[PDB]
């Protein structure tokens, strides 16, 4: 039984998973798990409980908390002070880490300030497996200059990097060992997809908070009248300009999310920018539980991507909204995305290798 290190910036016990919470439950599954937080935050709830290891659904959580955190200051002319302070953050990981690194099998880094640590890891533990798992590229979470850097440094000596998309890989200087693995789905979505929480006439869903844009609502509930608009996670109320046709819900466990997903007659991605990386299309989480279901989805141009089944709106324009939605409502319902489950992505995520249509690059 292989034991696991998940180095990331989410805590495992924030709730709202992301990727890489669905895929640490993976990995609970098989071994040993543990997670160890980096870097006002969501995670503040969690302040009591800083610097100690608290066992949260079969993994081990430990919040490490630091005076101060390396950051991206933004300002070229700071640029040696940063070096500075992730050089000083690297060179001072809590026991705690250098004893999970030295305990684990296989070590997990989060795209984003895990990459900080890759070399310690390979120091404390030359035999565990490292692998790196992209879900975001370093440009767009506009990591540190040092991060940038240090990630094309350690890049060629990691196991495994596993990219969400391979829009991914240009910005990886490394070829060997970097292979494709999209988010996984939960393996019973079809199963908790339903009783309907709806009654009769049309419906359209949006859940999550990222880049949330209530104006998409504003326009669209005025010129949908006869649809409702279900409105899950938005991080926000009910925006004043939300037609009575909007129902918004607070933050609703994914499980409960997947009924008002599965029986919508259209989903909603409502991100209020498209200054968005190319790679959105493939790893936005609630467009892909949309394609598991061939709900059609409304969203911006930016996030099409290459997948049928989705109308493109410009954010700020009322008429693109409008024509989108259109589309969206006459567009038939075809699961035309393959969504392996996340067991079978954590499978890939651990070994590529052993799935050879993951590569990026020619195969040994």
């Amino acid at each position: 039984r292989p034991c696991y290190l998940v180095l990331s910036s989410h805590d495992f016990r924030t709730p709202r998973r992301a990727n890489i919470h669905f895929i640490t439950d993976q990995l609970a599954l098989r071994g040993t798990t543990r997670f160890f937080s980096l870097r006002g935050d969501m995670r503040l709830p969690l302040d009591d409980t800083a610097n100690t290891v608290v066992s949260h659904n079969g993994v081990d959580c430990y919040l490490w908390r630091t005076t101060v955190h390396p950051f991206n200051t933004r300002r070229s002319w700071l640029r040696p002070v940063e070096d500075a302070m992730f050089r000083w953050y690297a060179a001072h990981p809590p026991k705690q880490l250098l004893d999970w690194m030295r305990e684990s099998d296989v070590i997990v880094f989060e795209s984003g300030i895990a990459v900080a640590f890759i070399e310690l890891a390979k120091r404390v533990n030359p035999a565990a497996k490292l692998v790196y798992r992209a879900s975001a590229g370093l440009s767009t979470i506009n990591v540190a200059s040092y991060i940038e850097r240090e990630f094309d440094r350690v890049a060629p000596t990691l196991d495994v990097i596993a990219l969400v998309s391979p829009a991914m890989a240009a910005e990886v200087v490394s070829r060997d060992n970097v292979f494709h693995v999209g988010h996984g789905v939960d393996h019973n979505l079809d199963q908790l997809g339903d009783p309907s929480p709806y009654a009769e006439g049309i419906h359209a869903v949006a859940v999550g908070s990222m880049l949330f844009d209530p104006e998409f609502f504003v326009v669209a509930s005025k010129a949908f009248p006869q649809v409702t608009f279900h409105v899950i996670g938005s991080g926000m109320g009910r925006h004043p300009g939300y037609g009575d046709n909007v129902i918004v819900y607070g933050e609703m466990k994914h499980a409960q999310t997947i009924g008002y997903i599965k029986h919508a007659r259209f989903g909603i991605a409502p991100y209020a920018s498209e200054q968005v990386p190319v790679y959105l299309a493939d790893s936005s989480m609630k467009l892909l539980q949309y394609d598991f279901f061939g709900l059609p989805a409304v969203c911006p141009n930016a996030v099409v991507g290459p997948y049928k089944s989705r109308f493109g709106y410009t954010p700020g324009n009322a008429d693109s909204v409008i024509a989108a939605i259109t589309q969206a409502l006459e567009a038939p319902r075809v699961r035309y995305r393959q969504c392996l489950n996340w067991s079978d992505t954590t499978d890939r995520v651990l070994d590529p290798r052993a799935y050879p249509e993951t590569r990026l690059y020619p195969h040994p």
